[PDB]
Protein backbone atom coordinates (compact mmCIF):
# COMPACT_ATOMS: atom_id res chain seq x y z
CA UNK A 1 0.00 0.00 0.00
CA UNK A 2 2.79 2.66 1.40
CA UNK A 3 4.67 2.11 -2.32
CA UNK A 4 4.89 5.78 -3.29
CA UNK A 5 4.27 8.30 -5.64
CA UNK A 6 3.98 11.53 -4.80
CA UNK A 7 0.82 13.13 -3.33
CA UNK A 8 1.37 15.70 -6.42
CA UNK A 9 1.54 14.37 -9.56
CA UNK A 10 1.63 16.94 -12.40
CA UNK A 11 -0.23 16.09 -15.63
CA UNK A 12 0.05 19.00 -18.29
CA UNK A 13 0.51 22.70 -18.24
CA UNK A 14 -2.49 22.91 -15.73
CA UNK A 15 -4.10 19.81 -14.44
CA UNK A 16 -2.47 17.56 -11.09
CA UNK A 17 -3.41 14.65 -9.49
CA UNK A 18 -3.71 14.66 -6.18
CA UNK A 19 -3.46 10.84 -4.07
CA UNK A 20 -5.21 11.20 -1.15
CA UNK A 21 -4.44 7.64 0.77
CA UNK A 22 -4.44 6.92 4.34
CA UNK A 23 -1.05 6.67 5.82
CA UNK A 24 -0.50 2.70 6.52
CA UNK A 25 -3.44 2.57 8.90
CA UNK A 26 -4.41 -0.56 11.08
CA UNK A 27 -8.14 -0.79 11.78
CA UNK A 28 -8.52 -2.81 15.30
CA UNK A 29 -11.74 -3.61 15.79
CA UNK A 30 -14.32 -3.47 12.98
CA UNK A 31 -16.36 -1.01 11.98
CA UNK A 32 -13.92 1.58 12.59
CA UNK A 33 -14.13 5.51 10.49
CA UNK A 34 -10.57 7.08 10.29
CA UNK A 35 -10.44 10.36 9.03
CA UNK A 36 -7.03 12.19 7.08
CA UNK A 37 -6.90 15.51 5.77
CA UNK A 38 -5.06 16.70 3.06
CA UNK A 39 -4.36 20.47 1.97
CA UNK A 40 -4.56 22.16 -1.65
CA UNK A 41 -1.37 22.21 -3.34
CA UNK A 42 -2.11 25.76 -4.93
CA UNK A 43 -3.54 28.84 -3.15
CA UNK A 44 -5.54 30.06 -6.34
CA UNK A 45 -8.67 28.74 -7.75
CA UNK A 46 -9.09 24.91 -9.03
CA UNK A 47 -11.41 22.76 -10.60
CA UNK A 48 -12.03 18.62 -8.67
CA UNK A 49 -12.83 17.30 -12.17
CA UNK A 50 -12.69 13.41 -11.27
CA UNK A 51 -11.72 10.82 -8.67
CA UNK A 52 -11.02 7.42 -8.74
CA UNK A 53 -11.76 4.90 -5.61
CA UNK A 54 -8.47 3.36 -4.21
CA UNK A 55 -10.03 1.41 -1.87
CA UNK A 56 -8.81 -1.97 0.30
CA UNK A 57 -11.51 -4.50 -1.89
CA UNK A 58 -11.49 -6.73 1.13
CA UNK A 59 -11.96 -4.25 3.99
CA UNK A 60 -13.37 -0.80 3.23
CA UNK A 61 -17.22 -0.15 3.02
CA UNK A 62 -17.42 3.10 2.68
CA UNK A 63 -15.29 6.13 1.74
CA UNK A 64 -16.68 9.91 2.35
CA UNK A 65 -14.25 12.94 0.88
CA UNK A 66 -15.39 16.38 2.32
CA UNK A 67 -14.19 19.88 1.04
CA UNK A 68 -13.72 22.02 4.07
CA UNK A 69 -11.06 24.72 6.07
CA UNK A 70 -10.66 23.57 9.01
CA UNK A 71 -9.86 19.67 9.85
CA UNK A 72 -10.51 18.74 12.93
CA UNK A 73 -7.47 17.83 13.84
CA UNK A 74 -3.83 18.29 12.15
CA UNK A 75 -2.61 14.80 13.11
CA UNK A 76 -1.62 12.34 10.61
CA UNK A 77 -5.21 10.40 10.72
CA UNK A 78 -7.89 10.40 13.52
CA UNK A 79 -10.33 8.56 14.23
CA UNK A 80 -14.02 10.55 12.53
CA UNK A 81 -16.08 10.56 15.48
CA UNK A 82 -13.94 12.89 16.90
CA UNK A 83 -14.63 14.94 13.94
CA UNK A 84 -14.41 15.53 10.57
CA UNK A 85 -14.27 19.44 9.79
CA UNK A 86 -14.72 21.75 12.55
CA UNK A 87 -16.42 24.22 10.00
CA UNK A 88 -18.82 22.47 7.60
CA UNK A 89 -17.62 20.07 6.16
CA UNK A 90 -18.74 19.91 2.29
CA UNK A 91 -19.57 16.54 0.78
CA UNK A 92 -17.56 16.02 -2.49
CA UNK A 93 -17.48 12.31 -3.23
CA UNK A 94 -19.07 9.28 -1.75
CA UNK A 95 -18.30 5.75 -2.63
CA UNK A 96 -19.72 2.43 -1.24
CA UNK A 97 -18.74 -1.23 -2.18
CA UNK A 98 -21.64 -2.15 -4.66
CA UNK A 99 -23.15 1.31 -5.04
CA UNK A 100 -23.17 2.68 -8.36
CA UNK A 101 -20.25 5.09 -8.78
CA UNK A 102 -22.05 8.28 -9.86
CA UNK A 103 -19.34 10.54 -11.96
CA UNK A 104 -19.18 13.74 -12.60
CA UNK A 105 -21.09 14.82 -16.34
CA UNK A 106 -18.21 16.44 -18.83
CA UNK A 107 -17.73 19.63 -18.13
CA UNK A 108 -18.52 19.54 -14.38
CA UNK A 109 -16.09 20.52 -11.55
CA UNK A 110 -16.01 21.25 -7.93
CA UNK A 111 -14.60 24.72 -7.14
CA UNK A 112 -11.94 24.27 -5.00
CA UNK A 113 -9.18 26.83 -3.56
CA UNK A 114 -8.97 30.93 -4.12
CA UNK A 115 -10.97 33.62 -2.09
CA UNK A 116 -13.90 31.30 -1.35
CA UNK A 117 -12.96 27.75 -1.44
CA UNK A 118 -12.26 24.89 0.54
CA UNK A 119 -8.66 24.54 1.50
CA UNK A 120 -8.05 21.04 2.73
CA UNK A 121 -9.91 17.77 1.82
CA UNK A 122 -10.70 15.46 4.24
CA UNK A 123 -11.49 11.65 3.61
CA UNK A 124 -12.88 9.41 5.79
CA UNK A 125 -12.92 5.83 5.17
CA UNK A 126 -15.02 3.18 6.95
CA UNK A 127 -13.64 -0.37 8.09
CA UNK A 128 -16.20 -2.69 8.69
CA UNK A 129 -15.44 -6.29 9.79
CA UNK A 130 -12.07 -7.21 10.12
CA UNK A 131 -10.55 -10.38 11.76
CA UNK A 132 -8.88 -10.68 14.85
CA UNK A 133 -5.56 -12.64 12.92
CA UNK A 134 -5.34 -9.68 11.06
CA UNK A 135 -1.33 -9.52 10.56
CA UNK A 136 -1.36 -5.71 11.30
CA UNK A 137 -0.90 -4.69 7.39
CA UNK A 138 -1.14 -1.35 6.98
CA UNK A 139 -3.68 0.11 4.70
CA UNK A 140 -3.61 3.56 2.17
CA UNK A 141 -6.94 3.26 0.97
CA UNK A 142 -8.22 6.40 -0.45
CA UNK A 143 -9.17 8.05 -4.01
CA UNK A 144 -7.39 10.03 -6.57
CA UNK A 145 -8.50 13.52 -7.49
CA UNK A 146 -7.91 15.15 -10.77
CA UNK A 147 -7.63 19.10 -10.30
CA UNK A 148 -7.00 21.87 -13.28
CA UNK A 149 -7.30 25.25 -13.00
CA UNK A 150 -8.43 25.36 -16.47
CA UNK A 151 -12.37 27.21 -15.48
CA UNK A 152 -15.16 24.84 -16.02
CA UNK A 153 -18.42 25.65 -18.10
CA UNK A 154 -20.37 23.85 -15.12
CA UNK A 155 -19.81 23.94 -10.95
CA UNK A 156 -20.67 21.67 -8.99
CA UNK A 157 -22.50 21.83 -5.67
CA UNK A 158 -24.71 20.56 -3.23
CA UNK A 159 -27.71 21.34 -1.57
CA UNK A 160 -28.64 20.27 1.65
CA UNK A 161 -32.21 19.58 3.30
CA UNK A 162 -32.47 19.21 6.63
CA UNK A 163 -34.56 18.16 9.18
CA UNK A 164 -35.06 20.88 12.47
CA UNK A 165 -36.68 19.31 14.82
CA UNK A 166 -39.40 17.24 14.46
CA UNK A 167 -40.08 14.60 17.36
CA UNK A 168 -41.33 10.93 17.13
CA UNK A 169 -44.61 11.27 19.82
CA UNK A 170 -45.12 8.70 22.42
CA UNK A 171 -47.94 6.07 20.24
CA UNK A 172 -46.55 6.31 16.65
CA UNK A 173 -45.70 4.05 14.38
CA UNK A 174 -45.16 7.00 11.49
CA UNK A 175 -43.67 10.12 11.42
CA UNK A 176 -43.66 12.69 8.32
CA UNK A 177 -41.01 14.89 8.75
CA UNK A 178 -41.07 18.03 5.84
CA UNK A 179 -38.78 19.79 4.48
CA UNK A 180 -39.13 22.96 2.26
CA UNK A 181 -37.98 25.98 0.76
CA UNK A 182 -38.41 28.52 -2.07
CA UNK A 183 -35.79 28.49 -4.78
CA UNK A 184 -34.51 31.98 -5.98
CA UNK A 185 -31.00 31.64 -7.65
CA UNK A 186 -30.50 31.02 -11.20
CA UNK A 187 -30.85 27.62 -12.52
CA UNK A 188 -29.50 24.60 -10.94
CA UNK A 189 -29.44 20.82 -11.96
CA UNK A 190 -29.72 17.84 -9.40
CA UNK A 191 -27.94 15.17 -10.79
CA UNK A 192 -27.36 12.71 -7.56
CA UNK A 193 -28.28 12.49 -4.13
CA UNK A 194 -27.70 11.00 -0.48
CA UNK A 195 -29.91 10.74 2.32
CA UNK A 196 -29.37 10.10 5.68
CA UNK A 197 -30.91 9.90 9.18
CA UNK A 198 -30.35 7.71 12.41
CA UNK A 199 -33.91 7.12 13.65
CA UNK A 200 -35.35 4.37 12.03
CA UNK A 201 -36.05 5.99 8.33
CA UNK A 202 -38.41 3.96 6.44
CA UNK A 203 -37.92 6.47 3.31
CA UNK A 204 -36.33 9.77 2.50
CA UNK A 205 -38.16 11.75 -0.72
CA UNK A 206 -36.87 15.07 -2.60
CA UNK A 207 -39.30 16.65 -5.04
CA UNK A 208 -39.04 19.90 -7.06
CA UNK A 209 -42.35 21.46 -7.17
CA UNK A 210 -43.21 23.87 -9.69
CA UNK A 211 -46.50 25.50 -10.45
CA UNK A 212 -48.36 22.84 -7.89
CA UNK A 213 -47.00 19.99 -9.92
CA UNK A 214 -43.88 17.62 -7.80
CA UNK A 215 -40.81 16.44 -9.90
CA UNK A 216 -39.33 13.19 -8.02
CA UNK A 217 -35.31 13.95 -7.64
CA UNK A 218 -35.14 10.85 -5.55
CA UNK A 219 -36.30 8.85 -3.12
CA UNK A 220 -34.17 6.04 -1.03
CA UNK A 221 -34.69 3.65 2.52
CA UNK A 222 -32.22 5.90 4.77
CA UNK A 223 -30.97 2.67 6.25
CA UNK A 224 -28.47 1.34 3.59
CA UNK A 225 -25.27 2.74 1.38
CA UNK A 226 -25.84 6.24 2.13
CA UNK A 227 -23.41 7.22 -0.95
CA UNK A 228 -24.54 9.13 -4.00
CA UNK A 229 -27.22 7.86 -5.63
CA UNK A 230 -27.76 9.17 -9.67
CA UNK A 231 -30.88 11.15 -11.19
CA UNK A 232 -32.20 9.18 -14.00
CA UNK A 233 -32.37 12.28 -15.73
CA UNK A 234 -31.20 15.97 -14.36
CA UNK A 235 -33.75 17.27 -12.67
CA UNK A 236 -33.69 21.87 -13.21
CA UNK A 237 -34.65 23.14 -10.56
CA UNK A 238 -35.31 27.32 -11.18
CA UNK A 239 -36.42 30.71 -9.50
CA UNK A 240 -39.75 30.19 -8.30
CA UNK A 241 -39.42 26.43 -7.80
CA UNK A 242 -39.80 24.94 -3.97
CA UNK A 243 -37.89 22.16 -2.78
CA UNK A 244 -39.48 19.77 -0.38
CA UNK A 245 -38.41 16.31 0.83
CA UNK A 246 -40.27 14.16 3.13
CA UNK A 247 -38.57 11.57 5.61
CA UNK A 248 -40.17 9.42 7.08
CA UNK A 249 -39.46 7.41 10.57
CA UNK A 250 -40.92 4.81 12.45
CA UNK A 251 -41.70 4.23 15.89
CA UNK A 252 -40.47 0.93 16.18
CA UNK A 253 -34.75 14.12 14.90
CA UNK A 254 -32.27 13.80 12.17
CA UNK A 255 -33.06 13.45 8.43
CA UNK A 256 -30.64 15.04 5.83
CA UNK A 257 -30.86 15.14 2.19
CA UNK A 258 -28.04 15.80 0.17
CA UNK A 259 -28.89 17.16 -3.56
CA UNK A 260 -25.73 17.58 -5.71
CA UNK A 261 -26.31 19.88 -8.72
CA UNK A 262 -24.29 21.97 -11.29
CA UNK A 263 -24.97 24.98 -12.17
CA UNK A 264 -23.82 27.37 -14.89
CA UNK A 265 -20.11 28.69 -13.67
CA UNK A 266 -20.97 32.71 -14.41
CA UNK A 267 -23.54 32.19 -11.92
CA UNK A 268 -22.51 29.55 -9.75
CA UNK A 269 -22.72 28.71 -5.92
CA UNK A 270 -20.96 25.71 -4.25
CA UNK A 271 -23.42 24.98 -1.32
CA UNK A 272 -26.85 26.02 -0.68
CA UNK A 273 -29.30 24.64 2.00
CA UNK A 274 -32.97 24.57 3.64
CA UNK A 275 -33.59 23.82 7.28
CA UNK A 276 -37.31 24.92 7.01
CA UNK A 277 -40.65 24.05 5.72
CA UNK A 278 -41.89 27.44 4.07
CA UNK A 279 -45.39 25.87 2.85
CA UNK A 280 -46.50 22.57 4.78
CA UNK A 281 -49.48 22.65 3.52
CA UNK A 282 -48.29 21.84 0.15
CA UNK A 283 -47.88 18.51 1.50
CA UNK A 284 -51.26 17.56 1.77
CA UNK A 285 -50.95 17.23 -2.50
CA UNK A 286 -47.69 15.16 -2.07
CA UNK A 287 -47.31 12.56 -4.32
CA UNK A 288 -48.45 9.08 -3.01
CA UNK A 289 -44.96 7.25 -3.75
CA UNK A 290 -43.45 9.46 -1.35
CA UNK A 291 -45.02 7.71 1.24
CA UNK A 292 -44.73 3.96 -0.11
CA UNK A 293 -41.58 2.10 2.30
CA UNK A 294 -38.84 1.08 0.91
CA UNK A 295 -37.77 -2.24 1.75
CU1 LIG B 1 -19.58 2.45 5.47
CU1 LIG C 1 -25.55 11.28 11.13
CU1 LIG D 1 -34.85 8.61 17.12
CU1 LIG E 1 -34.91 7.64 -19.29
Amino acid sequence: CLGTIGPVTPLDASDFALDIRMPGVTPKESDTYFCMSMRLPVDEEAFVIDFKPRASMDTVHHMLLFGCNMPSSTGSYWFCDEGTCTDKANILYAWARNAPPTRLPKGVGFRVGGETGSKYFVLQVHYGDISAFRDNHKDCSGVSVHLTRVPQPLIAGMYLMMSVDTVIPPGEKVVNADISCQYKMYPMHVFAYRVHTHHLGKVVSGYRVRNGQWTLIGRQNPQLPQAFYPVEHPVDVTFGDILAARCVFTGEEICNLYIMYYMEAKYALSFMTCTKNVAPDMFRTIPAEANIPIP
